[PDB]
């Protein structure tokens, strides 16, 4: 079976509740998350340790927060206290479970179930291979040596309109944004960074990226988490807004595919 879980935000001991709810068996079934694993929560490290346990049986998308963390591992940003990191900072396997974090993918494709996932959902100035290529580049740059540069170059809110002419910090910043913190377009489909409210409450004509047809989400079906505040409701058919607030008091959620089954675990907070 595939099971899709929205983001964790360090609730390991509902995504452990939740998973055996539906007796998730690696091996047998496979797991994909949405990212922004950590913050927040109290177990950002046990939810990191288990999650990189699960090797061939997980399939993770890199969040904000997750990024987040990366950039304050590296010195590059201050912890905030709310996040509530430090018991991982300070493991001794932190090396180790931040080393593999900054491996994993920006972007998820399954070619037979017509299934894409990322953070924040697939921006409609982009096709199928632009979105590849993009994440190729950013995964290019967290993989390297020298992350530390561009986790520090990551930071800004523009450009916020897409062109295959962008080059530079520019191209990287936007890339970042689009797979990690996008919500609400411009009709033209450029970015808005700072309505993080419900789409019901965002100031015209602001509308949700999945508001406006774009290339992949007219052939793929789209699942993303990141959004709280949508709390998994609004969606268009093919769309799969997964985040519904477990570490704000909400709850996890989690969606089998093959029967498109929900499965819920409610905030022990
Ligand atoms: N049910 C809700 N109804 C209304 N407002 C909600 C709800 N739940 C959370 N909020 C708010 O929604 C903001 C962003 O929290 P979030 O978790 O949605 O997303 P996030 O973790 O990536 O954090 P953020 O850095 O803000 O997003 P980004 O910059 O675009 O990247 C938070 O203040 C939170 O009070
Ligand atoms: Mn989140
Ligand atoms: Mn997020």
């Amino acid at each position: 079976a595939t099971y899709l879980i929205g983001d964790v935000h360090g609730c390991y001991d509902e995504l452990i509740a939740l998973l055996h709810k539906v007796e998730f068996t690696p091996g047998k079934d496979t797991l994909w998350l949405t990212g922004d694993l950590v913050a927040r929560g109290p177990g950002s490290l046990d939810v990191l340790r288990y999650v990189k346990s699960l090797g061939d049986s997980v399939r993770l998308v890199l969040g904000n927060h997750d990024l987040h963390l990366l950039a304050v591992f590296a010195g590059i940003s201050r912890n905030k206290p709310k996040d509530r990191l430090t018991p991982l900072l300070e493991a001794p396997d932190a090396d180790e479970l931040l080393n593999w974090l900054r491996r994993q993918p920006l972007l998820q494709i399954d070619e037979e179930k017509k299934l894409v996932m990322a953070h924040a959902g697939i921006t409609p100035q982009w096709d199928l291979q632009t979105a590849k290529e993009c994440a190729r580049d950013v995964e290019a740059v967290l993989s390297s040596d020298s992350y530390p540069f561009f986790l520090d170059a990551m930071y800004g809110d523009m450009p916020n309109n897409w062109s295959p002419e962008l080059r530079g910090l520019g191209r990287l910043r936007f890339i970042t944004n689009a797979f990690t913190r996008m919500r609400f377009c411009f009709p033209n489909g450029q970015l808005d960074m700072y309505s993080k409210e419900s789409p019901e409450e965002a100031p015209a004509p602001l509308k949700p990226w999945f508001a406006i047809p774009g290339p992949v989400a007219e052939e793929y079906s789209i699942a993303f988490g990141h959004w709280a505040s949508l709390e998994g409701k609004g969606t268009p058919e093919g769309i799969y807004a997964l985040d519904t607030g477990c570490c704000w008091g909400g709850t996890l959620t989690c969606l089998r595919w093959e029967d498109k089954q929900y499965f819920v675990q409610p905030s022990n907070r």
